[PDB]
């Protein structure tokens, strides 16, 4: 049966497609190689923090923005749980971070809601937290926290109660591309439609040259670890929040305990360069897995720093600057490609869904994608 679109890679942001075109009544298929949800890609490990006032560059903030609202319509569509109002809290050295100043930045040019503390100020509004008396923060009351597997598997659940197919467990290994069709291979068959999204996460790093793309996309092997702590501090229910800090040696993010989870943390800007097909996926086969959180807790969140309860292994895809690309193939119009997500795309992963299927049915967009452009020139060595 010939589709009207095929995605490939049912995840975060195919997944999201997915949605937005089936809501349409467009026949879409969509095909991945496991069965979303799941442990294999970018979306795992159970929650996301989506930021609005954005400290890797302000003109992310109206995507954000939407994402927003798209993930509270998709909180009264569902039965699955989409997001809470943690809070995000960033901080950082005062004058020795860019991520810092770029969000106090992005807070003020788009009239966003945040308050300003500093030193002391944010160890006694949060117990549980302990920076030096010479670090500043920002905080924003109204961002939070995503459930990021139970999304996709509210967009999968909505999307297929609206004919959507999905066809799991089928790796894409070639495509054949004409002026007025697409056309996939993989092992269960071959399928046809009149537009393509390719939305493969960390493996657009090894099969964007199958339709003829030689784009730097370096996918990296990245752990988180939930740990034993004071719920009495570091609790949703005692209003703990989000947070994604910098600090002399890097950027870390994390989240309260939910439910006695214990506290999750992440290390954003140190990860092993890998292969999607060889990562090893079990936490705690390298010694800095472990001991990098640790490090962060002991000196920062003190009280967070007990037994380690879970641990995961997840995947970035970097493009050399960072920005996501989000464009039409240069060389066929017909074909959308969502790509190089650099560890801070889940949280605009709604927006993202509505701009690929806008990409794919119109060959535009009333979203500003401009930096995400294919062609710019940051892309390439
Ligand atoms: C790993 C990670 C990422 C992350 C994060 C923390 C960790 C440990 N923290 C974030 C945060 O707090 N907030 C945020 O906004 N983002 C954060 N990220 C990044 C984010 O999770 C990723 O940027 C995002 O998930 C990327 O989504 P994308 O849709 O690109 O990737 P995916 O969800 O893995 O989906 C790809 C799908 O493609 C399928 N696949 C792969 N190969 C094939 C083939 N050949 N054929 C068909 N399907 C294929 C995969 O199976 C997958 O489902
Ligand atoms: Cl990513």
């Amino acid at each position: 049966t010939h589709f009207d679109v095929i995605v490939v890679g049912a995840g975060s942001m195919g997944m999201a497609a997915g949605y937005q075109l089936a809501k349409q009544g467009v026949k879409t298929l969509l095909v991945d190689a496991f069965d979303p949800p799941h442990t294999n890609g970018s979306h795992h490990g159970d929650t996301r923090i989506i930021r609005h006032a954005y400290g890797e560059g302000r003109e992310y903030v109206p995507l954000a923005l939407r994402s927003q609202e798209l993930w509270y319509e998709l909180e009264k569509e569902t039965h699955h749980k989409i997001f809470t109002k943690t809070g995000v809290l960033v901080f950082g050295p005062k004058g020795e971070s860019a991520f810092v100043a770029e969000t106090m930045e992005a807070a003020k040019e788009h009239s966003l809601t945040v308050d300003l503390l500093e030193g002391d100020e944010i160890n006694k509004r949060w117990p549980g937290i302990t920076v030096p008396e010479n670090y500043n923060a920002i905080f924003e009351p109204n961002s939070g926290v995503l459930f990021s597997e139970n999304c996709i598997r509210a967009y999968r659940e909505l999307a297929e109660a609206r004919g959507a197919k999905v066809l799991t467990h089928t790796r894409v290994e070639d495509f054949d591309i004409s002026p007025d069709s697409v056309k996939i291979e993989t092992a269960n068959g071959s399928y046809t439609a009149d537009k393509l999204i390719v939305s493969m996460g960390a493996w657009n790093s090894k099969l964007l040259s199958k339709l003829n793309l030689d784009i730097p996309l370096q996918p990296y092997r990245q752990v988180v670890g939930f740990f034993e702590s004071d719920e009495s501090k570091y609790s949703n229910d005692i209003d703990f929040p989000g947070f994604m800090v910098e600090v002399p040696n890097g950027i870390y993010g994390g989240f309260p305990s939910f439910g006695g989870c214990g506290l999750k943390l992440g290390y954003h800007t140190f990860g092993q360069k890998i292969d999607p097909d060889t990562i090893n996926r079990e936490f705690g086969v390298y010694p800095e897995d472990e001991s990098n959180l640790r490090a962060f807790l002991e000196e920062y969140m003190p009280g967070a720093n007990g037994e380690l309860k879970r641990g995961a292994v997840c995947m970035y895809t970097k493009t050399l600057d960072e920005h996501f690309i989000i464009d039409l193939h240069p060389e066929h119009s017909n074909v959308v490609i969502a790509a190089g997500f650099s560890g801070h795309g889940f949280k605009f992963s709604s927006g993202v869904g509505e701009v690929l299927s806008q990409l794919a049915l119109t060959g535009k967009t009333e979203h500003d994608i401009s930096i995400f452009s294919i062609n710019r020139p940051a892309l390439k060595e």
